[PDB]
């Protein structure tokens, strides 16, 4: 009996065509995925001719090129009542070692043939798609696993994968008791012989989550489904290993003891592929919770914390933009837009919408930092203040400070420029001197940047105290935006953005919170594309309208 | 034999085990905790009718074991001796209900016939436990397949040593000496065939250890494996189903592996706990894996960005082993930083010359410095830990007073809030880098206080040479956290490097690679002399720190 798996990419509301055509343009990671995945012998993916087995409907066969069907090295089983085998064999001269394209009338007969015909010489089935053998093949039950690429954009589709136990793998689904009936799904089996009855329902659970990929535009990734019930939960020698053993055991006596004494918080423990880059944002959380300490802090809140962490995100095919819990795009953009203008007056912010500061400039809390000479707003010489005028003597957020104190900004653009191996490429908001007369001291305080042997841009940011909840998100944006804006205005490209974080923590009272979001599972990541490429040549042309964030399909609210 | 035979030993790197029929050293408790653990635990709790494992030993280790020890509890012990009578030792003290009588043996192998005979059903593992005549003839017999050696990393004082064997290079640095076979004991490989050319063994590290200590004595564990000589120069489903996409997603990584030699520091090591193995690591990391190009200098550079490593400093300082280190250097030059000086000419003369190559006339010119006198830094690092953000004319200026005063402001908080979320300390000051003879390499620290007195120090640096400066510069912000600690009266936890563009220079590959061949010793222990004198920062000196233990590898040849 032989292993049957689909294989489908669709959009976030499971669009799979359209006009017997692809919705998308071409996603060439994805058709090396699907070609190397049907391919594949089972020997060969763990490292007499035996090959695996296609199974399509006809307007799937009839959506091919001639020249491209039947699927090449192996066997295509076409299910229709119409198509006929030997106009099949007629379209073209058969190739060599190349099995002839069999056309059966249903499922069910094509899988029967396979056990039978093919017992020897078949090794897995793929059914790839259309949606008419998609939906037979979950209301059949044969399917132990689902291989989806998620788009994460949305397109015109007029064909669509049909809902399924399992689809809130996709998007967002009203569920909190409020909807307003059972959601629409096929019936899978568990059991498929046993049909459906309610005792024998099966959901379909992610074991495997890919990084996010892109090509032409369009940001997607790799997920494994798994079927299950719905009422459902280095190497040595072995004489090493054994030796080794009484000494490992003692040396993790103490950790064991208190392992055992809590329950462990793990983010969506059912993955065991991570490959996702926001597992390393979930697994932090989850660390901290286990693993750091309960402690006091200058709010008075009450914390859990962790001292010296780090986190990296790639930026050559996607945007690190969090799915889990989403971000306030709108105040990362206009926040780095005032950074780099040099401005310490947060009311441009708040009269753009961006309250973000307001909290810390009113009359009541600059007076708190002994500012009473402060205008309500008024930031003080901090973040940006600090990037573009280093070390000059700050009066109020009205002064024009042109020429005064150092740009740092202005000479890392330069020095990326002329000397990109350059190891000093540093920008700093950290001024000792000036601490007491800001609002806040720098919390994100020091980035530096790298190039490599092939111009790409990598950015490190430390910042010394991190909210891990709300702020850390917003903070990786911001600078993952900053390395997109200073890689085009130096004609590099963006590769890496690289988080040190100081001090690490948790607030108490977001605990439970925390917890409810480690049970989500991270979605595709976003595009952030630049407009208006030709117009923008220096840091300071960018403007609010210069960016489109594309593909970004975030989880909800959080139901605490 | 039917059942494995172990020898678990603790020693000096001479070989030193004891002393007037004694141990040679203060209690050392983990040692002791580890020893009961592995001799007592049997391999049904060590992976997770009684089954136990025995001890053997020599009579005068018998006769060494304080009393209310003796006989080892919950274990079988064996004493080897032509002189004990069973009936006295059981005579002496009685046997509580289920331990096991003592039993003497007059030699090695009829104490091992004995345990496969009639403890056939009963015994597990055998552990011979001392001394220096029964490990000789366990060692000559080649019965051992391990050895269990904890690495006393002090010389003390011993009358009593372990035979010199095979492997015990693991211990120190083995000078010229073609004495090994007349001095070292022969281990046959198959015991059975004894002493023969083609039957010769050695022993090799599986497992090093983190370095611990108790009582000022610092040490760590390792176990070794005998091999011959000659080798010497989740569900079947979900694991199936996630196969095919693994190995197209692995495919560019696989055949660019394929065409490399990775480099991997002594990669017969399996368990790795020795924090000197991130060292290593990343140095074998950077050669593989790094991109090479030039800098400054127009020599080839190989260099990764962001990386990070992390120090204990709670029992012992992380000095680093597999090259010895310029400690003389790293705390001079500390207390010069923390003295706010910048004449390099006060280290020189104190045979300190880290910094007279960039203080010389002629590179200071190259700095357009044309006005400084030789020896000058500058507005660098202590200047700005001391006074950021003062105006600079000469290194003979008094600055009293001027610019903001950091590590007083680090020190005051850690006293007063140590949960602070600022205690940072800066030497990147931007209006000041051009006037400097260096721009700062290690720009930032930062602290942290726990919920237990416990402080730890992040420091990021910008460029790390890991072939020579960054053993230097964990050594200085390790030590910076053990001085900041006492006297805030905190407890010295943990040493956090940040790293930015982090390179080792093409040239050096070779020598580097002949370093990954070096195991890690045990960290020495640095110690603060005249605690009850020292209450600030500007305090210590020079002769307030005592390094214990050092033991580094010598001097590389390439
Ligand atoms: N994004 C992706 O991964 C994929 C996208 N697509 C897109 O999907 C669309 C085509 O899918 P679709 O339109 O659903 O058509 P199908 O490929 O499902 O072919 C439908 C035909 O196949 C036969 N058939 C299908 N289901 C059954 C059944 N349960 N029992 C018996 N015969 C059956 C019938 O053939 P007859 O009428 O001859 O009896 C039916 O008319 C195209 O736009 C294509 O581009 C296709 C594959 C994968
Ligand atoms: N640091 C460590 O890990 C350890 C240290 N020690 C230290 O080692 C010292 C004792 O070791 P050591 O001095 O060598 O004495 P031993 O413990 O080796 O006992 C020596 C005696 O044991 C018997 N014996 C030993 N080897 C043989 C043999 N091959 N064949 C027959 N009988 C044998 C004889 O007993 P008889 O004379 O009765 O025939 C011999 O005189 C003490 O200082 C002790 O503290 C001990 C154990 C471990
Ligand atoms: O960009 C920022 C700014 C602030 N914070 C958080 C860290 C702390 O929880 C709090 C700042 O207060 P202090 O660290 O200064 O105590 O806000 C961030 O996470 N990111
Ligand atoms: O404390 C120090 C000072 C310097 N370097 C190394 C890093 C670089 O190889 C070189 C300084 O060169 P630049 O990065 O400034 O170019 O010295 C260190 O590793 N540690
Ligand atoms: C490469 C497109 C693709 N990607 C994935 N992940 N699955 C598929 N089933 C297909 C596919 C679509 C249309 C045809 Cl005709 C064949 C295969
Ligand atoms: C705990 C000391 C110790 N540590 C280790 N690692 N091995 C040993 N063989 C001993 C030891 C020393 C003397 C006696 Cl009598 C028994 C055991």
């Amino acid at each position: 009996q032989k292993p049957v798996c689909l294989v489908v990419a669709m959009t976030p509301k499971r669009g799979i065509g359209i006009n017997n055509g692809l919705p998308w343009p071409h996603l060439t990671t994805d058709f090396k995925h699907f070609s190397r995945v049907t391919k594949t012998t089972p020997e060969e993916a763990s490292r007499g001719k035996r090959f695996n087995a296609v199974v399509m409907g006809r307007k799937t066969w009839e959506s091919m090129p001639r020249k491209f069907r039947p699927l090449v090295d192996r066997l295509n089983i076409v299910v229709s009542s119409s198509l006929k085998e030997e106009d099949i064999a007629a379209e073209k001269p058969q190739a060599e070692g190349q099995q002839r394209v069999r056309v059966c009338a249903s499922l069910p007969a094509a899988l029967s043939l396979l056990e039978e015909e093919y017992k020897d010489s078949v090794d897995q089935i793929f059914v790839v798609g259309g949606a008419g053998l998609y939906e037979a093949a979950l209301s059949l039950g044969v399917a132990s696993h689902l291989y989806i690429t998620r788009v994460a954009r949305e397109f015109p589709c007029d064909v669509f994968f049909p809902a399924f136990p399992g689809d809130d793998i996709l998007s967002n689904k009203s569920t909190a008791a409020q909807a307003a009936a059972p959601a629409e799904s096929v019936f899978v089996p568990f059991c498929p012989e046993l049909g459906r009855e309610k005792d024998n329902e099966a959901t379909y659970r992610p074991i495997f989550i890919s990084k996010t990929f892109s090509d032409n535009g369009v940001p997607y990734d790799f997920v494994v489904l798994e079927k299950r019930r719905k009422t459902d939960d280095g190497l040595q020698a072995p004489s090493s290993a054994a030796a080794i053993a009484p000494v490992l055991a003692w040396m993790d006596e103490e950790d064991r003891k208190k392992r055992e004494q809590k329950e462990l918080i793990r983010a969506v423990p059912h993955v065991h592929f991570r490959g996702h880059e926001e597992f390393q944002y979930l697994d932090l959380i989850a660390d901290i919770i286990n693993n750091g300490r309960t402690m006091d802090d200058r709010t008075g809140v009450g914390v859990i914390s962790k001292f010296g962490c780090t986190m990296r995100y790639s930026l050559d095919q996607a945007f690190p933009l969090l799915t889990t819990k989403r971000v306030f795009w709108k105040g990362v953009l206009e926040e780095l837009l005032w950074f780099i203008r040099g401005d310490t007056n947060a009311n441009h912010l708040s009269e753009k919408g961006v309250k973000i500061w307001d909290k810390n400039v009113t009359r009541e809390f600059l007076d708190s930092r002994n500012l009473p000479h402060r205008e309500v707003g008024d930031i003080g010489p901090g973040y940006g203040f600090q990037w573009r005028h280093f070390g000059a003597a700050y009066k109020d957020m009205h002064t024009d400070y042109t020429g005064q104190g150092v740009d740092q900004l202005k000479n890392v653009i330069q020095m990326l420029r002329t000397n990109p191996t350059d190891r000093r490429m540093l920008m700093t908001a950290w001024n000792p001197a000036a601490l007491d007369e800001m609002a806040l001291p720098p919390c994100h305080l020091l980035c530096q940047f790298y190039v490599n042997d092939q111009k790409e841009l990598s950015c490190i940011m430390y910042q010394r105290s991190c909210d891990v909840g709300l702020g850390v998100p917003f903070n990786i944006a911001s600078y993952s935006l900053l390395t997109l804006m200073v890689a085009h205005v130096c004609n590099l490209k963006p590769k890496e953005f690289i988080h040190f974080m100081g001090n690490t923590h948790v607030y108490t009272n977001h605990v439970e919170a925390l917890k409810e979001q480690l049970r989500r599972e991270p979605r595709p990541f976003p595009i952030v594309n630049i407009l208006n490429k030709e117009r923008i040549k220096e840091i300071d042309d960018f403007t609010a309208e210069d960016f489109e964030v594309v593909g970004y399909v975030p989880h909800g609210r959080i139901q605490m």
